[PDB]
């Protein structure tokens, strides 16, 4: 119960804090680590890190030494500069964006999971969301960003949304919890899962 825990940058801060409080309520030593989802699954896989619990959106069912569960959901938007070509065109489609350039997270130096795989042939990789939104806000391209990162810049006109046809409201991605196999038998972990999940649901509806 000396715990190392990972959360990705798509996890809303309210989400990570909701988790933290519970973790400390049921494990008394909790160390928190943050990474962008592209590097999330890789980090836990490197055994030199000793991550016991990881909360991310990238999935691989062949993860060794780790089991899986769903902890809740988060939302994401296809955002782009207000004067971007697509923004003008009101009919946006998965093909229509394959032509224009995508600012995307991660590195070409890695197994691009389907979830974080670039959908377009013309791409530019960045390493965090701040650099993604800097480029997108300069018309470089379009991107897929979490809610908490962009919400304000869209209610402010700084940015726009092209995802209001595909999934009106945001692209509901699942948020996964990866427990080290060993932790399955510790009543602390299971109580964490219960209390956290409830709290997350309660916050989500609001
Ligand atoms: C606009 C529409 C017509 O076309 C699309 C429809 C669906 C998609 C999705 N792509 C990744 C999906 C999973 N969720 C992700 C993936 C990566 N990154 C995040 C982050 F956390 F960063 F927000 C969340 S859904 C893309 C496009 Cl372009």
């Amino acid at each position: 119960r000396n715990l190392r825990v990972l959360l990705d940058t798509a996890i809303p801060p309210s989400f990570c804090d909701t988790v933290s409080s519970v973790l400390l309520d049921d494990f008394n030593m909790v160390s928190l680590i943050r990474t962008s989802p592209a590097d999330s699954l890789a980090t836990i896989k490197q055994d030199n890190a000793e991550i016991d619990i990881a909360i991310t959106i990238d999935e691989e069912l062949k993860i060794s030494r780790f089991n899986q569960c769903v902890l809740g959901y988060t939302k994401a938007f296809v955002v782009a500069h207000p004067q971007h070509p697509l923004c003008n065109a009101s009919l946006h489609s998965i093909a229509s964006l394959a032509n224009y350039r995508q600012i995307s997270l991660g590195s070409r130096s890695g197994q691009h999971s389907n979830l974080l795989r670039p959908v377009s042939d013309k791409v530019l990789f960045v390493e965090n969301f701040d650099d993604m939104l800097r480029l997108v806000e300069a018309g470089v391209g379009w991107g897929i960003a979490p809610h908490y990162f962009v919400e304000e810049r869209l209610r402010n006109g700084t940015l726009a949304v092209l995802s209001e046809l595909y999934e009106p409201g945001g692209i509901d991605t699942k948020v996964y919890c990866y427990y080290n196999t060993a932790l399955e038998s510790e009543r602390s972990f299971l109580r964490f899962l219960e209390s956290a999940r409830q709290r997350l649901r309660e916050l989500g509806r609001q």
